[PDB]
């Protein structure tokens, strides 16, 4: 139930994403 | 039940995003 | 029930997002 | 019911963030 | 039940994106 | 000397709009 | 020897946008 | 020798806006 | 030999906005 | 030899606006 | 080996460059 | 071995940039 | 091995840069 | 191994940067 | 192993900078 409804804005990440 | 309706400016993460 | 409607800026963390 | 509406800047963590 | 309906800019990663 | 230069950039998701007149977003 | 530069950049979400009349967001 | 910018950068979460004037957010 | 800059940057969640007339936020 | 610089930096949650004018917040 | 990665993303308006190197928007 | 990024993003409004370099915006 | 990131955003107005070397904004 | 993070956000007005270096904003 | 950030927010205005060096704003 992982909702994202705002902007994002440089998501530097490692590990995996998965959205 | 995860929501976010506001804007992320920089999430700068080491663990696994998923959103 | 975890709802955010307000902007953020640089969240920096290092365990795992999940929004 | 947790419910941040208020913007925040610079929230810097160790732990999940999960919001 | 991923689901991500706001922007995105510039999310580099590193492990597999798988969205 | 003018110039006109119109940036509508929308990056937010939108949840039904029910908009009847002209809407640029 | 004026400009004219409109930058509506919009990031966050909108729910039920119920307007009639005109809209740049 | 004047200039206009307008940056109307809008980041927060809006819920129902009942506009029926001319915005530009 | 005047400037006119505007930054309406709006961070916060804004809940049932009623407003009728010209707004900017 | 003026300059003019608008910052209306809004960070505050603000709960149910009942304006009817002009704002820019 | 190497993985360098060059990303130039640009919304805003530009107005009149005057440029003679690579400018790279 | 080794990721490097340069990433570059804009959104505001650029009047009149007098370069000779590589400005990269 | 290595992980160097230079995320570079701007939202407020620029006005005349004079520049020679890399900026990058 | 080595995880560097260089982000570099602006939302106020810059007015004539004379600049020569990498100011990066 | 490291984790170092560097970030950098800016919301006021800035009149004139004169600079050399990378004053990272």
């Amino acid at each position: 139930s992982s909702n994202n409804f705002g902007a994002i804005l440089s998501p530097t990440n490692v590990g995996s994403n998965t959205y």
